[PDB]
C-alpha cells in the first residue's frame, strides 16, 4: 500500500496554505477537497477556490506513489492537533490512515477520478524577488475597489521598467504606488485585488517566478505554485491625476500623526465620509472632526515649507490612515492646494512608496 | 468650574471595568451612559446593565467637584487613544473636556438628572479572600445552564462551613464543586451565573465585603462595589448524585489528557454529544471516536487501581475539557462503572475542586 513518512511541521505550512484557499463550504461535493499527488520525492498539495489554483510541494519518503482526496480543512485540522514531530500518512481502501506515536487517525477518501487536472506551467517568462513583490503588493492594494466602475481598477497594475517594476493601484481618484527592484524585462500585467491577497499569503523571500499564460498568471515559489486570471484592457493614465504643483510641504514622525489621525476620527461623524480636517500654521499641523457627540483636536509640531505658509484641508480619515500605513520613520506631506489632490511619502520618496489623496468636496 | 487631574493609567482601568457592564446600545438612551461622581479624594464611575450595578473609585486631584454623564463606551475609547499619561477633565456646561499633551476633546454630557441613583450598601456582613473566592467561582462556573428546568441550576450555590466555604454548580447531573478558605461564617447564597462571570471580572487578591440585602447582595473590594440579584429556593442536593462505589482508578498527567481527548474529539459526529470512548486496561487509557468522515484513536499510560482492571465508558468531550479545566499536573479519574458517574480531580483530591460526570447513553 502506499506509505508517505514526512515531517509535521512541513505538512503543516503546506496545509494552512491550501486551508485558506480551499472553501470549508460548498454544494460542489468536491471544491472542499484536497489533492494529494505523491512520488519518490514528496507529496504535492493542491486545490482551488476556482478563481485561483494553488499547490504546494512538501518533501517526503514514499513508497507506492498514488493519488487521493480528502477534505481539505479536516485533514489540516487533524495534522495540526497531532502531538510527534514525524507523521505517517498510510493509503488503504478509500481510508487514509494519519499516525504520529500513539495517534493514530483515519479519514475517509473521496472520489480522485472526478476532482479536475490543475496544470501549472513552469516557463521562467521573468524573475523577481518575492518578498520584494508581496511588500510592494501590500503596500498598494488598499487604494483597488471591487466596486469601481471601470473593471481595471478592481486590480493591481505591475509595471516593467528594466532595473526596476512598480505596483499601482487605484479607485481613479486616490492612487497608491510602490517602486521595487525587479530582474525585469517583462509585460504589463493587472492581477486582481483577491488574487493579490492570496498572493500575499504565499510569497516570501527569494525567487518568484512568473509565467504568462492567455489571460492568466502562474506564479511559483519555492515550492508552490499558483494560478490566477489577469484583468483584461489597459490600466488607466494614473500619472494624470498626481499633483506635480506642489504649494506646501509638511514633515512630521509618522507614528504620530498616524495615532493623531486615529484618535480624533473617533469623533467624526458616523458617515460624513469620516472627516478628518488638516490644519498647517506656524509649524503646526491641527487635526479636528466634529459630529452628533462631541469634537476633537489634536495638535503637531512640524516642519513646514513652501510658498503658502497656511492651508486647511479636508480629507477622508479611514483614507489618511490607508495612504500612511506604508510610511515609517518620518512622513513628507505635500500639498497643491486646499482642495486638490495631496501626496503622502516617506522622507525623499525613499523605499519607493507613494500615495496620493483627493480632499473632500 | 470643575476640572480634574488623573493618571491615564488608572482612569483605564476604572473605565474598563465600567464599559464592560454598561451597554454599548440600548432603545434605553441613558443605560449606556456612564456616571461620574467628583469628590476632593477622586471620580467615582458608575453604571449598571438593568441585572448588576457597579461602581469604581479612581484616585484624581478636583476642584469644585460636579456630577456629570456621558456615553461610556465612547469616553473609555478617547481616554484609551490619549497619548500622554496624564488626563485632564474640565466640565463646562453640557460639555465634558478632555486634555491629554497635544489632544483636546469635547463630548456632549446628558441629562444627569434623570439617571437612577445607584446605592451601594457598606454593611460588611462577611469578609473572604476575593482572589480564593474568584478561583473557586471560575472552577465551578462552566456547570451551570441557563438553560437547566430548575431556576436554582442556573446560579452557583455559595456554601459557609465556619472556616472553610464551597461553591457549587450542576445541570442536575454533572456537577463542579471547589472548597476554599473562608473568614468566619455566612448565608448560603444562589448567585447567577451571569452575575458570577462580571464578579470573576472585577475579583482580586485581598478582602471581599459582602453585604446582605432583599433577594441582592451587594460585593466590595478594594476597587469597585457590586450590587448583584440573587436567586430564590433551595438548591438541590448535589451529594445524592455524587458517586460513592468506585471500582477503578487511573492517574494520568493532566495535559496529555486534555490534548488527547480534544484531536480525537475531531472525528465525533456533529452531533452525538461529541461522543468519545474511554477504554482503560492493562495500564493504558485508550480515547476513541468515530463518526462520518472517519475514525480516530489516542493511547496514554497511566497508572491504574481497584476493583475492576479494565472498563469501557462513552462520555461528552466537551464536559470532559470542562471538568479537567481547573486540574493541574495528575489527574485522577474515579470510575463507578461502565454507565454511571465518575469523579474528576487532582491527586488525593487536593485544592479542593471535584467534577462528577456523567456517561452518555
Amino acid at each position: 500500500v502506499m506509505k508517505a513518512n514526512v515531517t509535521k511541521k512541513t505538512l503543516n505550512e503546506g496545509l494552512g496554505l491550501l486551508e485558506r484557499v480551499i472553501p470549508s463550504r460548498s454544494s460542489n461535493p468536491l471544491l472542499t477537497a484536497l489533492k494529494v499527488e505523491t512520488s519518490e520525492g514528496g507529496l504535492t498539495l493542491s486545490g482551488t477556490n476556482l478563481e485561483i489554483d494553488l499547490s504546494c510541494f512538501v518533501p517526503a519518503e514514499v513508497q507506492q506513489p498514488e493519488n487521493f482526496v480528502v477534505p481539505a480543512h479536516l485533514f489540516a485540522q487533524i495534522v495540526r492537533n497531532l502531538g510527534g514531530e514525524l507523521v505517517e500518512l498510510e493509503l488503504s481502501g478509500q481510508e487514509l490512515s494519519v499516525r504520529s506515536g500513539g495517534s493514530d487517525f483515519k479519514l475517509q477518501t473521496g472520489d480522485i477520478e472526478a476532482y479536475p487536472p490543475l496544470s501549472f506551467p513552469a516557463q521562467a517568462d521573468v524573475s523577481l524577488d518575492g518578498g520584494e513583490l508581496s511588500r510592494a503588493f501590500s503596500s498598494v492594494r488598499y487604494a483597488a475597489s471591487n466596486e469601481a466602475f471601470q473593471a481595471v481598477f478592481r486590480g493591481i497594475k505591475l509595471e516593467h521598467h528594466g532595473e526596476s517594476a512598480r505596483v499601482v493601484a487605484s479607485d481613479g481618484y486616490r492612487v497608491a504606488i510602490r517602486d521595487f527592484p525587479a530582474s525585469g524585462d517583462g509585460k504589463n500585467l493587472i492581477i486582481p485585488a483577491r488574487s493579490v491577497d492570496e498572493l500575499i499569503r504565499v510569497l516570501k523571500d527569494g525567487e518568484a517566478r512568473f509565467t504568462y499564460g492567455d489571460g492568466m498568471l502562474t506564479v511559483t515559489t519555492d515550492r508552490v505554485k499558483m494560478n490566477l486570471k489577469l484583468l483584461d484592457g489597459d490600466f488607466p493614465d494614473y500619472e494624470r491625476v498626481i499633483p506635480k504643483d506642489i504649494k506646501l510641504q509638511v514633515t512630521l514622525p509618522a507614528t504620530a500623526l498616524k495615532e493623531a489621525v486615529n484618535r480624533v476620527a473617533v469623533l467624526a461623524d458616523k458617515n460624513a465620509n469620516n472627516r478628518v480636517e488638516f490644519l498647517v500654521s506656524e509649524g503646526t499641523l491641527r487635526l479636528a472632526a466634529e459630529g452628533d457627540y462631541g469634537r476633537a483636536q489634536d495638535t503637531l509640531s512640524v516642519t513646514q515649507g513652501g510658498t503658502e505658509q497656511a492651508m486647511s484641508l479636508a480629507f477622508n480619515a479611514r483614507h489618511v490612515l490607508d495612504a500612511l500605513g506604508p510610511i515609517d520613520g518620518d512622513a513628507e506631506l505635500l500639498f497643491s492646494g486646499s482642495t486638490s489632490p495631496a501626496i503622502f511619502r516617506a522622507v525623499g520618496g525613499g523605499g519607493g512608496y507613494m500615495a496620493v489623496m483627493v480632499t473632500l468636496r
